[PDB]
């Protein structure tokens, strides 16, 4: 869906920005600094689930650029392992949200955050 | 969810960028230049539906900036009419996609596009 590589870059950056806001806005809730409304969090995690699937297809062949380390295309299977582990971690977060359990949410949120950081450390340029 | 107004601006711009890619990538299909796969379009419209709901809450009080004309906050009810007409037009697009009908999709796509342009002309800075 991208006319030029720059268009894929701008898409993925926007998806990651949004996806990120939907993750990070839950931090006060997971810390107990804001109240826990199970329905509010369930709805937000549903948005995060949809967003979380979007970036990867905008790292297609020929889409090099932004802060994407070149190692993303040359090691495709591995990049794919990091992405699929992250979304599996998002499935767990959904399960915790859908069940309405703050303890399970906290644990699942932590796991997701670790997956974000793992991909960051390997595949995002300094 | 925004620490500073600039954070709301960056969110809404990213949401509009994404939302826009998901709309515009269907243009070749609606024109017949690309093939029509009903399931592909149904799935894409579902993503568009989710995205289409996201920008508006990032035009909250105190979030002035970007290319948002000042007229967005001083005329709140009206801004709201433009937003709600656009999402009603997105409901119709979903119905056309979910039914699997290229003629209804084309008409509904046109209606959505007109709603984008209407808000643009009134509320987006040159
Ligand atoms: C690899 C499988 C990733 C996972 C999982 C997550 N992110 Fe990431 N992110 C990744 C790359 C390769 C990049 C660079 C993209 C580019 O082309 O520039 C990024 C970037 C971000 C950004 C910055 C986006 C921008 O506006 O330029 C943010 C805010 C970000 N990533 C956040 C983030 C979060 C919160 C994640 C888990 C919820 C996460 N990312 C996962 C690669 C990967
Ligand atoms: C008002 C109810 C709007 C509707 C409906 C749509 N858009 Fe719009 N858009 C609107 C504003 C006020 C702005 C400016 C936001 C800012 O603070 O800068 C925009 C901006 C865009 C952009 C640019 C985003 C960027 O990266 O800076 C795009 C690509 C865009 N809008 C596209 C678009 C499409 C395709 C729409 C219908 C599917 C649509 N917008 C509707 C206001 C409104």
């Amino acid at each position: 869906q991208f006319a030029k590589p720059e268009d894929a870059v701008k898409y993925r950056q926007s998806a990651l920005t949004l996806m990120a806001s939907h993750f990070g806005r839950m931090t006060p809730v997971v810390k107990g600094q804001a109240p826990y409304d199970a329905a509010q969090i369930k709805a937000n995690v549903e948005v995060l689930k949809t967003l979380s699937a979007l970036p990867w297809a905008a790292f297609g062949p020929g889409t090099e650029g932004g802060d994407a380390r070149p190692e993303i295309w040359s090691d495709a299977a591995s990049f794919k392992q990091k992405q699929q582990a992250f979304q599996d971690n998002i499935v767990k977060l959904s399960a915790a949200a859908d069940a309405g359990d703050l303890d399970k949410l906290r644990a699942a949120f932590g796991d997701v955050g670790a997956s974000c950081k793992a991909c960051h450390d390997a595949y995002e340029k300094k």
